[PDB]
């Protein structure tokens, strides 16, 4: 199903034209808070799919209030997927879906965008370093995180016996460590995102956020190991799959 | 989509008239051997379901070498339900399909016919004392071992606190402790499966075999919390109904 090779070319173009709109430091007061204080809507994003569809696909964007993580806003919808998931290049397959959303949401509910959205996937942690979570920053110009829940094996990264070993070294929610590229970049930082889990989330800047401020409310938004936002977009969606099919 | 009670009386007149038949004792020579020397073959049944379907389920029959626990015969198939599930009727569900599928065994795979069946379900501990368990063995005149993953209580058998505290007494795998009636006989054992799982397994005595060789059967079928061959027969059965829906 992997498209042409012209065809790749002509996205890994699109993304090194787009990464230079990325702003990879903090541009909002609250993100400079020790609390926070300020942030009062966090949103996330996702895709569920069935298995037996090539084609159907549901996008879900929720709000969720800040700090207490209620939702406040679900937008739950069936969209005809077309792209293949090739890696490297998810935002060609997801993000027109997802913009879609967010311009729904302001055109019926403005005051309920978010201030920063959790994405589903890597951001500058990536192999032209602009992920799906910059390539929706960008498009939309909402501060964006990218959570992904394993490792993009990039510029030296490895999930290799010494990765394992760090990983074990995280004892509990809130541990981290850096994610150092061959190229002595900091791509992201490995998170253990809660006390009762042992499989790290790898969290890296969308945009308009710095990698420490991204980790720390990435961390705050954990009442399991997926990040509230992305977890309820990842349950609802399934569940709005399950009542039209299911 | 419960039967009337007519339909209930003669399912409670069929299940005395087949009790009479159970034997609560060992018959077979494995059964006294301390390794049960001689013990080949154990077989495993269970029937699984289509969430959206009352007719359609999925029955399964297989067989395990003994010690090794490896599959060495499996008959899976697509079957028309006759009855809902109704506590205490079980048998009337699911056992037609399971004497079914021994049939087809005999026919095809003679010597593979399993020396002892684990069954999905209580055996004598039972609202009537002749459960599930009970029901494959009279027809197909195999000896059989109740297992059930919940207590069914009856006969003054309880999920209260003070049982809830002996299955923290349970230790490790192998640990048991015996469920007893009002009338102060026991109708089963629970254990601990597996030195890795809380949860216990009921284990009760279903024909030809006595109470104290079906609980340490089942613990060495357990690789996991559930016995071996319950296990792979519910893995098989989930499989067809999930590739054909
Ligand atoms: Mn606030
Ligand atoms: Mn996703
Ligand atoms: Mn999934
Ligand atoms: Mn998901
Ligand atoms: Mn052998
Ligand atoms: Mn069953
Ligand atoms: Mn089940
Ligand atoms: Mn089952």
């Amino acid at each position: 199903e992997r498209p042409p090779e012209e065809t790749l070319s002509l996205w890994k173009g699109e993304q090194a034209r787009l990464k230079a709109r990325v702003v990879d430091r903090d541009t909002e007061a609250w993100q400079r808070d020790p609390s926070f204080s300020g942030l009062q809507k966090v949103g996330g994003v996702d895709v569920s799919f069935v298995k037996g569809d090539s084609v159907r696909a549901c996008a879900s964007l929720v709000v969720l209030s800040y700090p207490e993580l209620k939702v406040v806003y679900e937008d739950s919808r069936m969209v005809g997927l077309k792209a293949p998931y090739v890696s490297g290049f998810l935002a060609f397959r997801e993000v027109p879906f997802l913009v879609e959303l967010v311009q729904r949401l302001q055109e019926k509910e403005p005051d309920l965008m978010p201030q920063v959205v959790l994405v589903d996937g890597n951001g500058v942690l990536h192999q032209r370093g602009f992920g799906v979570a910059c390539h929706l920053g960008v498009l939309t110009e909402l501060p964006c995180i990218g959570v992904a829940k394993k490792l993009l094996q990039v510029d030296g990264l490895e999930n290799n016996a010494l990765h394992k070993e760090k990983i074990v070294l995280l004892q509990a929610g809130g541990d981290t460590f850096p994610l150092i590229g061959s190229s002595g970049t900091v791509l992201g930082m490995a998170l253990r995102s809660h006390d009762h889990s042992t499989k790290p989330l790898y969290v890296s800047v969308g945009h308009r956020i710095s990698l420490e401020v991204a980790v720390r409310l990435t961390h705050h938004c954990c009442r399991f190991r997926i990040p509230e936002p992305i977890r309820q977009a990842d349950i609802r969606s399934r569940e709005y799959i399950r009542r039209t099919l299911g």
